[PDB]
């Protein structure tokens, strides 16, 4: 149960050389985001916002349903044991904001919400040039989001309501049993160890953002968030890497760079020779491969 | 663990070849005809009858031989003067040091083109053993005369083709390892680094720790069989002349055919290393936070598609 660090008075300098490269998590206490923080009340908010139809979801595993509303809706229900409902009566939601052609187009709060845009100051942590999306993410009182890992770096702003979080290290990939970017171990705090023996071997870090507070997750790192209370956050990805290296048809921040995405590829190629002889120096010569992938990729 | 090679005796042909064979797992036959050899080739008939045909020889000034710091070195002899040396302990004349060990692995007239066959280079000797019939003709791929100094120690490798290994004179200390262990062993080609396999450094050899043991003695008249991939590591105890058998397990199109030694990895999975070199190339030029994490995938894919 490592908790990340919190840091008051970070300067954009301390953060960008000297923080920003140790690659680890991180929170930031006090930065100013603006007024949002202060004036973003559920009933501000369902004013302010529209009511511009938003993909919504409705502990979650397919046990969730997509839906849509109008954003007021959204908030004012994420609020609330909700009254009118799509599918129960102790209805969860959860809006997660995407651009208006979402394989298109990548999310971002000034195009989408430009009357709250003007609210929230984001942190000038990387260089505008690099910038990838912005996103709200507005979920209900207790909901669990599986553990997944994205693939630009990223700062959690959390601008209402309080948020648990924990996280793994990229290499407690292998204790993560990875069914492509999310892990299949649901209920983080006590697991069926039964089903899966390896997610003990992993170890946590965690932390809860309390209004105002920033959390950096670089790149690759894995996060579990469940919302305390009701709360609205917005979370900033951006490009780490040269903007060539990464996936053009990717508007999530979820698919690999080209190049491991090219190099996994020719890896199933290797598989298909090797596939051809007897078990057993299949076998052989498999391990004879992981063996030397580790020599000479590894840290 | 340390667990003993099965040691069976009245083994036939058919029974080994159609029960024991498929097993893929070693195992020592007492008892086989192997012809008069294994009571005449004294080291007086060898020199005699085994002629002065020059051999390329292994001198080492240690016991130990290394291949990481190469502690020996290559140099030539008259057949008959090679077991002369190998039976002694100190030396008159010699290469390197009065206590020096030799090493004879018989090669073909030219390596480069010829497979080595006591057949073909000791035409009066391969008189006095016959081979064990346990494999087809057609699979026959070369038999080698090997012939040591007591308590010289050959190094920890494996072979790509089957083997039985006929141990004619002398007494041979044989430990072996699965080729599922490959992981354990600290290889580098089909080598390993580990020398001391009794003693093991292991503030330097830490995983040499999993590694599974088979051992087995070899005594004048038995015969082992080692499939290919399983690692073995020979000490020769005494003075002694084995001779062995390489014999394709495979479709013998699959084999690399610059291959006389025995070495070479089947030219499909040979293939399949230069084109994961070139994975490894592409993905290299990502930045190690990144390429590390992508790594770590691509072992977690293959013990899943690729191990057993
Ligand atoms: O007997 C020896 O000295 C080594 C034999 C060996 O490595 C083999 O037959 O594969
Ligand atoms: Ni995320
Ligand atoms: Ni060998």
């Amino acid at each position: 149960h490592l908790p990340v660090p919190r840091l008051e008075g970070v300067s954009r300098e301390q953060f960008m050389q000297h923080l920003y490269p140790q690659r680890k998590p991180l929170v930031l206490e006090g930065i100013d985001l603006g007024p949002c923080t202060s004036k973003w009340t559920v009933d501000y908010l369902s004013q302010v916002g529209g009511k511009k139809e938003v993909k919504i979801h409705v502990q979650m595993d397919k046990n969730f349903v997509y839906r849509t509303l109008p954003f007021d809706q959204l908030v004012q229900r994420a609020a609330e044991k909700h009254k009118e409902f799509f599918v129960s009566e102790d209805e969860k939601y959860y809006l997660r904001s995407l651009g208006e052609d979402p394989r298109k187009d990548v999310a971002d709060i000034r195009k989408q919400f430009p009357l709250l845009k003007g609210d929230i100051k984001f942190p000038e942590f990387f260089k505008e040039e690099q910038f990838f999306s912005s996103v709200f993410r507005i979920s209900s009182p207790g909901l669990q989001l599986w553990t997944h890992y994205d693939v630009m770096d990223n700062l959690l702003i959390q601008v209402t309501g309080k948020k648990r979080v924990v996280l793994f290290s990229p290499r407690d990939a292998q204790y993560l049993y990875l069914k492509g970017t999310k892990s299949e171990v649901l209920n983080i705090d006590n697991p069926d160890l039964a089903k899966y023996p390896l997610f003990s071997k992993a170890r946590r870090y965690e932390c809860s953002l309390e209004a105002g507070d920033v959390l950096f997750i670089p790149a690759l790192w894995f996060h579990n968030v469940i919302s305390e209370e009701f709360g609205v956050g917005v979370n900033i990805f951006w490009k780490h890497l040269p903007s060539e290296c990464y996936d053009k048809t990717d508007t999530y921040g979820n698919k690999d760079p080209t190049a491991a995405s090219r190099a996994a590829q020719i890896l199933d190629r290797a598989l298909k020779t090797l596939a051809e002889l007897p078990e057993e120096y299949r076998d052989f010569y498999a391990r004879r491969m992981v063996l030397h992938i580790q020599d000479k990729a590894y840290s």
